[PDB]
């Protein structure tokens, strides 16, 4: 997860998510 809890984050969150 990390930064995925921000929806605006997790829509970019190419690494992440």
């Amino acid at each position: 997860g990390g930064c995925c809890s921000h929806p605006a984050c997790a829509a970019n969150n190419q690494d992440y998510c």
